[PDB]
RNA sequence: GCUCGCUGGGGAUACUGCGGGCCUUGGGACCGGGAGAGGCCGGGGGUACCCCCGGGGUAGGGGUGAAAUCCUAUAAUCCCGGG
């Protein structure tokens, strides 16, 4: 690690928001180095706390502390969602992670839509009425 | 008055049938601008999924109303680049 002349590293904080868990992973600008990867499960094991927003807040906060050591001080936030036969809407940890970043002191200059939306179409599981209980 | 089904001649020509003539009002046909997810063929773009190659990166991922099966450690999820 020499040949820094940017004078302020920037990291594209990736947020994958499933209804089944929330994962928060941060990489530098390139994407070529992962500093942090923290998931809801690693925070707390209980299968319902896994997508829960409090669990997601703390996972994002942990990563955020690591990012500050690095001198990652600005973040782009890239929101996506599951998409191949799931709902394409982002889960609860999106809103939680944005809040953990806002408290954490990492300033957001862009908000980015890299979510799976096809222009070629994908069918999600149902039963001819969608999902039901 | 009767099922009242049949017959012959004379007359009329509105309406109907037929033969002839005639007219554009119906019908089909002509020409010019114009719009279109009409049909047939060829070319081509991107989004998104998937597979595989390489990098990066650990311990859970996945799934639900909750779960469980299941999936994962010479490494899955995760994140990048390429085909």
């Amino acid at each position: 690690q020499v040949n820094i002349k940017k004078k302020e590293k920037w990291g594209i904080a990736h947020i994958y928001s499933s209804f089944n868990n929330t994962i928060i992973h941060i990489t530098d600008i390139t994407g070529a180095e992962t500093i942090s990867r923290w998931s809801g499960g690693m925070v707390v094991k209980a299968d319902r706390d896994e997508p829960s927003p409090y669990a997601a807040m703390l996972a994002a906060r942990r990563a955020a502390e690591e990012a500050l050591e690095k001198g990652i001080v600005g973040v782009h936030i890239r929101v996506r969602a599951p998409g191949g036969s799931k709902s394409k809407t982002p889960g609860p940890g999106a809103q939680a992670a944005i809040r953990a970043l806002a408290r954490a002191g990492l300033k957001i200059g862009r908000v980015e839509d890299v979510t799976p939306i096809p222009h070629d179409g994908t069918r999600p599981k149902g039963g001819r009425r969608g999902r039901r209980v």
